[PDB]
């Protein structure tokens, strides 16, 4: 990559300044902004919070449902002391695609709405003055970028997003924005990989910098004491009596990467990491050489009013709820999340399956290029989190064809080359993939709705029989790999009670889950269960979605339905 | 004040760095933190978002309901270039009271949970190094600080807050936190006041600095063009063809205050202001010499999970809802809000009644008065230069029928008048016990605000026809007093459970909310001196648990998520 994915920090060498707050904002239905000079300032803006999705602020349909080009602007004072630094704008994300301008000059463009965008403004920045940033954003969906969909044009020219996926097309500047300053020679990337040797551990590393000066790498324990030190852009740190990062029992070391010259340090990057190994062995998922059974949820970045807007408060509430259920895992369905989710998982000892936005899939070569780019960016961003134990490279694509296999072979090969740890890779399969892609997977993830979309309600005993039929077929294949159910659930309206239960009632959600557990527990090779979904979340409106998706175990406001205690008791 | 209330800005002379994020946090039930070195770092912290209220993150009762001492900590890197500046920690608020430590040193303490706390760390700050801030906070309620209440001790030593007010005792670091650097001689305060002269306007000003060097004051229009310039710490800016700040049609100039040192500048402060006048004339409220009728709501700082935690997203949604109802006003019931609420009201042309947290007051009175006056001074000093702020509310439903009460509020109002350069209208909200011929305090008020619940707490439901008669009987009594002042209803409403429908209506149904409002409007419109209506409440909000509160207060016209009940349209159509 032509930029660093490293999370920004502040020290003697690196500065950061938050651009979060109220930005200027303007819709551009006629696509006239660039030919009207909007990159020099918006002519009739309204105010827009950053970070946030723009949609749910407005009180009118057309602004909520806006699809097309729209623009952000803000101004910021740059300290004079940032002169002679490399100065970058860093967006947590820009959803879905955009072009970044600074002081009227085009800096960079990015396609993909759920990973950082870095814009080098070194040559146009004005230290000791007010500076301007303007972003042209587009939120249309197509079949050559992720996540896939279409754009419908109403007769009057108005655009409407048509997702091929079951979540609302939130967009805008949904994550934090910084302006940062780096030394002229800086740490650009690093990778760690772990080996356990009795009570000791090895931390294998590589460092990439923007120069040729020597690198020193130090490892500090949780109290800031030096436990290992070596020299070179590649090396091994030896840790005596290592304190391993364990499930729901984290321990974090701090890696410190220094660039030096003859007169001292040029750059210092530091980050918390956790010493842990992940391996698949037969039908077992091994964490630090011991089997672990995954227990948890698919989530979303979704909250009232803010949409997918990042807030630490949502992180905190959601993790308190996760711990209360006795969960140990979540999947970032269906896109990489804000970096802070992973930082916090590291602290709390949660396991993450990190998922690229490969949802709604079927121009194929262009789509593959986008898919691989998102994969590279995700892995480069997230590889050094101890919480990230697996990559999910798709959710319910087509998989019953020869070509599809060639496509995913390239995606998996790309993931392998970018992950220094070569950790387990997978993807979630829909039922259409009836018992050549699953061999690419290190473990198999199944999304199943036996008892909801298949033989629901009065037919639930038939659903159980059908479910067992399918699992008996998988069993007979004797693949000797772990199976994880990455989705299962029922739409459930809080307060809808019925005796006997009906589809959509709280009681049915409980009975459905009990049935699924009976099936899961009947097969040795099942090694995880992630319920769909942690919480009710927004979707496109329609005849099958009653104010979004209600398969949450929690409400959107993060309160438990009856079924929540079912998970709590089972996972205890 | 021993510090500046001015909102922090960043330029060549002033620096700022946000401390918002995940802080360290620890409860201190045994009150041993200061005995055990916690001011140098918490021994077993958990993570806590800032800004936010702490209560609603947890999944257990005892942490949610925690009452007593609790601590926050974070670390930050201070740029070497800040050396020998005046360096301050600035908390949007610390709820309710607290002591700020920096690098192990006690810096300042503050009582009052809804206004900025400034801590001067100039002598202990470590430029070019990592620094530590630790805050000891307490959220107990008592009768010598605002808002008033009690603290109950359960059998086992556990404390429980017992408010004398109808909102949940949210607390913590609920607003943004900054570390800032100021020049050694700086602009500490300024005040503006306006006079309209035909098509022109005068901006009268005063500037307070921490030194004796010359001051220059400039006014820029919305395009940044210079329209006026004057010299001195006191003066008048003459604005030709002034573009007035109008209700729901804002225009903002930028005031620029410079301290100069002959061949250079020592400090610069800039802030957006709006040229507007507000007066009471007979029974009318005049904005820029024209009558305005107030239309809107009492609000709260309240939102799912975040509690009172500040977020621009809540501001944006709430103002879009306000505009959709055709409102022009809200009251900051029952405490000053985060500064950003006023900044945005300035931009959107909304009128604000700014309210000090004087609720629950019904030998400790002398201390209470001191606290009340202090909060009043801080509120007015912080908020006076917002064009949106057109009135101060100095109480909500205290005792008012005794002579002691009159003497108490005389001193509060006198303090408020001393601190407001504009001498804009001062008021307070009266509950019904302050009967027309019993009340002693209304003469202090520039206009009178009434909270009334005829049709809810009095003769509700089947008796609503009686409620209306009782309401007219009281207003007839006020009318006969011929006070020649405007009356504003600052509260009226019914608890309403979204989705509860009944024909015929019942108390708590959406239909009854509509009928109650219609009855109230008929009464309002029968009296010429009524000059405003602020409904209680904009949105459902959290309260203490109890048999009278079904997951908080449901008198919202909007749900807590910010979606309209049936009655929202009633307001929209009437206020159009
Ligand atoms: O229909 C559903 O609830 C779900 O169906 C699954 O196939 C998708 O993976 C998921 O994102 C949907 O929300
Ligand atoms: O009972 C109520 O709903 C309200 O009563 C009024 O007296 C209070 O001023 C207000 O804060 C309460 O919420």
């Amino acid at each position: 990559l032509e930029y660093s994915e490293l999370y920004p920090i502040q020290n003697e060498y690196r500065m950061m300044q938050s651009l979060d707050g109220m930005w200027k904002f303007q819709f551009d239905p006629e696509e006239i902004g660039k030919k009207s000079g909007w990159e020099n300032g918006l002519p009739a803006p309204v105010s827009m919070p950053v970070p946030s999705s723009f949609a749910d602020f407005f009180t009118d349909h057309k602004e909520r449902d806006y699809c097309g080009d729209f623009w952000y602007e803000t101004e910021f004072y740059l300290p004079a002391e940032w002169r002679n630094k490399k100065i970058w704008l860093r967006f947590g994300s820009i959803t879905h695609r955009g072009t970044v301008y600074c002081n009227g000059m085009e800096i960079t463009s990015h396609e993909g709405g759920f990973l950082p965008v870095l814009a080098d403004i070194s040559t146009v920045a004005k230290p000791g003055q007010v500076n301007q940033v303007v972003v042209k954003i587009n939120n249309e969906l197509n079949e050559t970028s992720l996540p896939c969909g279409a754009t419908k044009i109403l007769n009057n020219g108005r655009k409407l997003a048509k997702p091929y996926f079951d979540f609302f097309n939130y967009s805008g500047l949904q994550r934090s924005v910084w302006v940062i300053a780096l030394p002229e020679e800086s740490v650009k990337d690093y990778s760690v990989d772990y080996e356990l040797c009795g009570t000791d551990a090895l931390v294998k590393y590589e460092v990439v910098t923007t120069g040729e000066h020597p690198v020193i790498v130090r490892l500090l324990d949780a109290e800031g004491e030096l436990v290992a030190e070596t020299e070179g852009k590649e090396g091994i740190l030896q840790v005596a009596n290592a304190r391993l990062w364990e499930v729901r029992n984290a321990y974090l070391y701090q890696i410190v990467i220094l660039i030096t010259d003859g007169n001292g340090v040029l750059d210092e990057y530091r980050e918390k990491i956790g010493i842990r190994t992940v391996r698949i062995e037969g039908t077992k998922i091994l964490l630090n050489d011991r089997p672990v059974y995954l227990k948890g949820f698919g989530k979303h970045e979704d909250f009232p009013i803010l949409g997918r807007g990042f807030h630490w408060g949502i992180v905190k509430r959601d993790f308190e709820c996760l711990k209360w259920t006795n969960a140990n895992c979540f999947r970032t369905s269906h896109y990489p999340y804000a970096e802070e989710w992973y930082q916090f998982a590291d602290e709390e000892g949660f396991l993450i399956i990190d998922e690229v936005p490969a949802v709604g899939m079927m121009t194929v070569p262009e789509l593959l290029k986008s898919h691989i780019a998102d994969t590279e960016e995700m892995i480069t961003r997230d590889k050094n989190h101890p919480s990230v134990i697996a990559w999910s490279l798709f959710n319910e694509p087509e998989t019953i064809t020869d070509y599809a296999y060639e496509y995913f072979k390239e995606v998996f090969a790309a993931a392998e080359t970018y992950d220094f740890q070569s950790r387990p890779m997978t993807g979630a399969f829909e039922k259409n993939s009836k018992p050549k892609c699953y061999p690419l997977c290190d473990f198999i993830c199944l999304n199943r709705y036996y008892g909801w979309y298949i033989s629901g309600g009065p037919e639930i005993e038939e659903a159980e029989e059908l479910f067992r039929d399918e699992m008996d077929r998988w069993k007979a294949k004797e693949l000797n790999v772990p199976f994880v159910f990455t989705e299962f659930g029922t739409d459930t309206m809080a307060g809808l009670h019925k005796l006997p239960s009906i589809m959509w009632s709280e009681e049915y959600q409980k009975e459905y889950l009990e049935m699924n557990f009976r099936v899961f527990d009947s097969y040795e090779f099942v090694q995880g269960e992630l319920a769909w979904n942690f919480a009710d979340f927004q979707t496109t409106e329609g005849i099958m979605r009653v104010d979004g998706n209600h398969k949450g175990v929690f409400t959107r406001d993060r309160q438990p339905k009856a079924a929540a205690v079912v998970f709590k008791d089972r996972w205890e």
